[PDB]
């Protein structure tokens, strides 16, 4: 399964699954500051799933590793902004992270394999 380009549609499909998860709703658009006035005092680099999908569709990811770094920033931002590890929204982030990691592992493996096969000679 040595298609170097296959990761892109596999990531589009996984983002569609994430958008169907009720657990994604807080992460689907950039945070608003009128409701969370201290956000940018805590979080240096905001990230959300609409920004990830737009970056993919623009052709501005070169690999699934880059997409994975931005998705993991969504989750690290939630863990750093949360006032409690028992937060509703943080709790939603941890379920969504487990789902994402379960599904991204084969996408990363297949891409890295494809690149090694390309450079086999
Ligand atoms: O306002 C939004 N998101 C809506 C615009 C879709 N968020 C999601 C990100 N936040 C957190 O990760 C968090 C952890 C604990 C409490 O919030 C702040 C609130």
């Amino acid at each position: 399964s040595y298609d170097i380009q296959a990761w892109k549609k596999q990531c589009e499909e996984l983002l569609n699954l994430i958008f169907q998860c009720e657990d994604s709703e807080p992460f689907r658009q950039p945070v608003d500051l009128l409701e969370y006035p201290d956000y940018r005092d805590i979080i240096d680099t905001p990230m959300d799933f609409a920004t990830v999908r737009e970056t993919l569709e623009a052709g501005n990811y070169e690999s699934p590793m880059e997409l994975c770094k931005d998705v993991r920033l969504i989750f690290s931002n939630s863990k750093a902004y949360t006032p409690s590890k028992r937060s509703r929204i943080y709790s939603m982030s941890l379920r969504l992270s487990a789902f994402f990691e379960e599904h991204i592992s084969s996408v990363l493996s297949d891409y890295k394999s494809a690149l090694r096969f390309h450079k086999r000679n």
